[PDB]
């Protein structure tokens, strides 16, 4: 299990909650989710956040009282490990109209790669 | 004002006076004003009280004699004309110790905004 790819990964959850504040002032501000496909006030064109592993970072999602917001980073397509090409690991904004606000992380990436806090959960069903 | 930014506000209106029973039965049934920060009984969720202009509804207000139960609708931040957002319209609870219930209206907008009933009054001195 390449702890390089892990480290790749790493680095897109870095840069996307690099942005959790800003997405976090527009929610409780205006009650709406930045989109940033274009740059927006504050938050800069999805392609011009970037890394050594990571494409863009897209702020988007849909609204709701309890968040909704979403920051997906995107890996890039070559000179990264080959299972994370392309994928996304998101951060989702959730728990707003409970308490202090979350971020949850979740990935199209396989688990073995992600964070312990942005695996998935395989059980059996009878 | 615009007939746009009516709706807004009576939306507004709308929601706060569809808790008015609700509010004014706990009031005389239990003696308190109820609060609906989390759902209480018989009350949703400020925040479950909503419409297309109206982000939240909420129950409140300190018990006296007459009543005082408030009904406070928040304007959503967004999607409503700017010198509405974010505003909210006050109903008290009043009369109770003597007849029906009454409902007086306020509000943090400008009065430019508001129905007469819902309006300030400024005067010289």
């Amino acid at each position: 299990i390449s702890e390089f790819a892990r480290a790749q990964l790493s680095e897109a959850m870095t840069l996307a909650s690099g942005l959790k504040t800003k997405v976090s002032d527009i929610f409780s501000q205006d009650g709406s989710c930045p989109a940033n496909t274009a740059a927006t006030a504050g938050i800069e064109k999805d392609t011009d956040i970037n890394g050594k592993y990571v494409a863009k970072v897209t702020t988007g999602g849909t609204a709701a009282a309890s968040g909704g917001c979403t920051i997906v980073a995107t890996m890039k397509a070559s000179d990264v490990a080959t299972p994370l090409r392309g994928k996304t690991l998101t951060l989702t904004l959730g728990n707003a109209d409970k308490g202090s606000y979350t971020w949850a992380c979740t990935s199209n990436a396989d688990n073995k790669y992600l964070p312990k806090t942005c695996q998935t959960a395989t059980t059996t069903t009878p």
